[PDB]
């Protein structure tokens, strides 16, 4: 049914090269800061919670940023509320 | 305001190393199929489109699995109506 969903992009300090197990490293800290309140990420990049409570959501949000560290590797943190949700197999 | 998401997970046939290089051409080459009904990428991983109808929705999703090389590359194709997007610088 109807979910909020948590998004952000990582601080890209060499463009020039990837990074992907520093990229890994990043999602898997910050989950372990959004778990606190339910919100656990998708097969995809996407942080979910079937919970629509705005308090929950807002304390997530109040758990990143009051962080120094989540500021100082993450450049845009974003919330949506999905309404709805299908998988295409066809 | 509202918008429709397109989102998916590519095949993956090396689970021991990243090809992040990879994983750049197959989102740029979906993105080109995904362009012609308006859908476009997000800083991050999401397409969207801020005209939510249906058809163009549709048309996009067949326009997807009818290429072959969509099919046999891809293997979670889904999409969502997000009613709520903000950012949080705070």
């Amino acid at each position: 049914a109807a979910m909020y969903a948590i998004a952000f992009d990582l601080v890209v300090k060499d463009t020039q090269d990837y990074h992907p197990k520093g990229v890994q490293e990043a999602y898997t800290d910050i989950g372990a800061v959004l778990a606190k309140f339910g919100f656990v990420r998708t097969q995809g990049s996407l942080y979910t919670n079937m919970n629509e409570d705005m308090a929950n959501l807002f304390q997530a949000m109040n758990a990143l940023k009051q962080l120094a560290w989540i500021s100082q590797s993450v450049r845009d943190i974003r919330a949506f509320r999905i309404e709805q949700w299908s998988d295409f197999t066809d």
